[PDB]
RNA sequence: CCACGGUUCGAAUCCGUGGC
C-alpha cells in the first residue's frame, strides 16, 4: 500500500471529487482526498493524497498557484464562468491600452468577494447550494493578494493572461473584478491551474489516462513529502516511542535545520523514514523541554 | 452520530475542530 501525494492533473469537465473517484477506483482503496478544488469548466494541477496522505493534504492550502486564464470582455454569467445561464451579453468598446491598465491595476492587494458559486460556507450551507435554489450570498471579503500577470494576449473580446495569487484567489471574481473595472463585464471562459506550490501541471498525470501501474508509481512517498519545511531526524531507538505517542525531545534530535515559533517541521529517523510532522514550540537555537509537540503521526 | 468550518463549484464521499 502506497502512502503520499499525487500531482494529478483534472481534464476540463470532471468535477474534483471525480479525479477522486477515478484514483480511488484505480487504486482499489476508499483513502483519497484532494488538496485543493478545482471548478469543473478548468483544468490543471488537483492535488491527490493517497491513504496515509490524506493526512497532510492540509498542508498544502497555503501555497500560492499560478493560472492561466481567458476572459471574455462583455460577457457575464451567474456562475462566472462558461458554464453559468448567461445574464448579460454587450460589447466591450475598448482601447488594448485601457484593457491592460484595467489588469495590471490589479497586481497588489485588493478585497475580493467569493463567488456565489463556491463551496464556501454560509450557514451551514455550501454557497453553491444557496446560488442554485436562487438565493445569492455576498460573503464579507478577503484581502488576496495578486503577486504577478504577465503574458497578456488580446484577441478582439477575448483576453488572457497569467497570474501567480495567493491561497484562497477566485479567478472567477478576479475576472468580474477586472471587468467591472473596465465598465464593461468580463467572465472566464477557460482555466488552467499551472501550479500548486512547486507542482506543475508538466508533472500532473491524467488518472483517467493512465494506469493503475503508472498511478502507483508516479504517488511521492511521504518522505519526499512537503519538501519546503525544516526537517529533523532522531536516533532510529526514538522510533517506536515517538512512532506510537511521547513526545519530541531535545536529547532524542540528532540534526539541526532551523524553525521557528509555532512553524511545522517534518520529524524523520536513522533509516530516512518519515515519522511524524511536529510543531515547533521554541525558535531553534541551541534543556530538556517540549522541543517539539507532535502533531500528526503516521503509522505504517 | 450531531454541529461548525476548510478547499477556485455538483467532497454524503477528503481534511480540521468542538460536542456525543
Ligand atoms: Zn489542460
Amino acid at each position: 500500500m502506497k502512502h503520499g501525494i499525487l500531482v494529478a492533473y483534472k481534464p476540463k469537465g470532471p468535477t474534483s471529487h471525480d479525479v477522486v473517484d477515478e484514483v480511488r477506483k484505480k487504486l482499489k482503496t476508499r483513502k483519497v482526498g484532494h488538496g485543493g478544488t478545482l471548478d469543473p469548466f478548468a483544468c490543471g494541477v488537483l492535488i491527490i493524497g493517497v491513504n496515509q496522505g490524506t493526512r497532510i493534504l492540509e498542508f498544502y492550502k497555503d501555497l500560492k498557484k499560478v493560472f492561466w486564464v481567458k476572459m471574455r470582455l462583455g460577457l457575464i454569467t451567474e456562475t462566472f464562468d462558461i458554464t453559468g445561464e448567461v445574464v448579460e451579453e454587450r460589447e466591450c468598446n475598448v482601447t488594448e491600452e485601457e484593457i491592460r491598465e484595467a489588469i495590471f491595476s490589479f497586481v497588489g492587494e485588493y478585497d475580493q468577494v467569493p463567488p456565489a458559486y463556491s463551496a464556501k460556507k454560509y450557514k451551514g450551507e455550501r454557497l453553491y447550494k444557496l446560488a442554485r435554489e436562487g438565493k445569492i450570498i455576498n460573503l464579507p471579503p478577503k484581502r488576496v493578494k495578486i503577486f504577478k500577470i504577465w503574458d497578456v494576449n488580446i484577441e478582439g473580446r477575448d483576453v488572457s493572461f497569467r497570474v501567480e495569487v495567493s491561497p484562497g484567489t477566485y479567478i472567477r471574481s478576479l475576472c468580474m473584478d477586472i471587468g467591472y473595472k473596465l465598465g464593461c463585464g468580463a467572465t472566464a471562459v477557460e482555466l488552467v491551474r499551472e501550479s500548486v506550490g512547486p507542482h506543475t501541471i508538466e508533472e500532473s498525470l491524467n488518472v483517467f489516462e493512465a494506469a493503475p501501474e503508472e498511478i502507483e508509481n508516479r504517488i511521492i512517498p511521504l518522505e519526499k513529502c512537503l519538501e519546503w519545511l525544516p526537517r529533523v531526524v532522531v536516533h532510529q531507538e526514538s522510533t517506536k516511542m515517538i512512532l506510537n505517542g511521547s513526545q519530541i525531545h531535545l536529547e532524542m534530535l540528532k540534526e539541526w535545520d532551523g524553525f521557528k515559533k509555532g512553524e511545522v517541521v517534518r520529524v524523520f529517523n536513522e533509516e530516512g523514514r518519515l515519522l511524524a510532522l511536529a510543531e515547533a514550540e521554541r525558535n531553534s537555537s541551541f534543556r530538556q523541554e517540549r522541543v517539539l509537540t507532535l502533531r500528526k503521526v503516521f503509522q505504517t
